[PDB]
């Protein structure tokens, strides 16, 4: 039996499968610890850039439970991504301990742009800025890419880097009352939110689990940039980006919030 996760249903997914929009033909690259092969997921391709770590697989879990809420396939079994029919590619640019480097993250992202990804999902930062970090999202996004990255986890009144950088979009996480999370980082440059509390997903070794983060509420907003890419083949990221904030509920003040809740039916009527 399939189940739908809380999140997948708050931000109005099935509805979007409904209208038959699921993803198809829109390459979504997950920049996190890797994603193992799984029986409710499908990785089209891949790379690593975290030295050491060759193979694309998941060593943490992380990567594989954010990838399942994009794209966990429409089944019999498991979840259900936002976007089940995305095309994933899993780009390591975090080790097994869940951290990276710059210059991992950075490869990922040029990588993105060199192999004409769509959507980069980004559920990672760094708490200090980073002029290498600003320049591959800046490089990403000029070669088409829309870069999606989580606001952070630590409470605070500003954002953390890469999502701070104007050409990455910035999500924070909520729960299931629709208020902020207490832990999701808010701020100048936050774009958008999604649920990120209690987020059930695929894992490693055919598994599940559930997790809090706003590294959670990032791929419900990749899943949902890929249903408008999918409705919109010519529109560019940013004009994905802004139909997302365009749609989204509004939760209240923009600091907090930014344009509020994902909605992926709003977004692709
Ligand atoms: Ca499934
Ligand atoms: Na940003």
């Amino acid at each position: 039996a399939q189940s739908v996760p809380w999140g997948i249903s708050r931000v109005q997914a099935p509805a979007a499968h409904n209208r038959g929009l699921t993803g198809s033909g829109v390459k979504v690259a997950v920049l996190d610890t890797g994603i193992s092969t799984h029986p409710d997921l499908n990785i089209r391709g891949g790379a690593s850039f975290v030295p050491g770590e060759p193979s694309t697989q998941d060593g943490n879990g992380h990567g594989t439970h954010v990838a399942g809420t994009i794209a966990a396939l429409n089944n019999s079994i498991g979840v259900l991504g936002v976007a089940p029919s995305a095309e994933l590619y899993a780009v390591k640019v975090l080790g097994a301990s869940g951290s990276g480097s710059v210059s991992s993250i950075a490869q990922g992202l040029e990588w993105a742009g060199n192999n004409g990804m769509h959507v980069a999902n980004l559920s990672l930062g760094s708490p200090s800025p980073s002029a290498t970090l600003e320049q591959a999202v800046n490089s990403a996004t000029s070669r088409g890419v829309l870069v999606v990255a989580a606001s952070g986890n630590s409470g605070a009144g500003s954002i953390s880097y890469p999502a701070r950088y104007a050409n990455a979009m910035a999500v924070g996480a909520t729960d299931q009352n629709n208020n902020r999370a207490s832990f999701s980082q808010y701020g100048a440059g936050l774009d958008i939110v999604a649920p990120g509390v209690n987020v059930q997903s695929t894992y490693p070794g055919s598994t599940y689990a559930s997790l809090n983060g706003t590294s959670m509420a990032t791929p419900h907003v990749a899943g949902a940039a890929a249903l408008v890419k999918q409705k919109n083949p010519s529109w560019s990221n940013v004009q994905i980006r802004n139909h997302l904030k365009n749609t989204a509920t509004s939760l209240g003040s923009t600091n907090l919030y930014g344009s509020g809740l994902v909605n992926a039916e709003a977004a692709t009527r």
